[PDB]
């Protein structure tokens, strides 16, 4: 999920305003005006994406046709490779099986489960003053 945010961040590093309305252009068809005023930045327009229902942290099949029918290969080149490089490490068995709440495989949530991995916590790097 980290990686498919530097992924949109990545195509958007290579985003140009005017490039965007290009992908707009062709979203006009997926996505409304009234946001693409807004969109100023492939950041914005994947934090619309985001908010709403047309990027997921693993959907990317709506904007990588955008980035296929805008003449611009190179994001889409990003996000292609980045599909099979992330896909190649997050190597995943269930991702063609639809089972969401299945505890004979699936992992109820009836555990509780915490993202603040605090054994490897120490090996961030941030800015506070010491």
């Amino acid at each position: 999920m980290a990686e498919y945010g530097t992924l949109l961040q990545d195509l958007t590093n290579n985003i140009t305003l005017e490039d965007l309305e290009q992908l707009k252009s062709a979203c006009k068809e997926d996505i409304p005006s009234e946001k693409s005023e807004e969109i100023t930045t492939g950041s914005a327009w994947f934090s619309f994406l985001e908010s709403h229902n047309k990027l997921d942290k693993d959907n990317l099949s709506y904007i990588e046709h955008i980035f296929e029918i805008s003449r611009r290969p190179d994001l889409l080149t990003m996000v292609v490779d980045y599909r099979t490089r992330v896909l190649k490490i997050s190597e995943e068995d269930e991702l063609d099986t639809k089972l969401t709440r299945i505890p004979s495989a699936k992992k109820y949530k009836d555990i509780i489960r915490q993202p603040s991995e605090e054994e490897i916590i120490k090996l961030a790097p941030p800015p506070k003053k010491a």
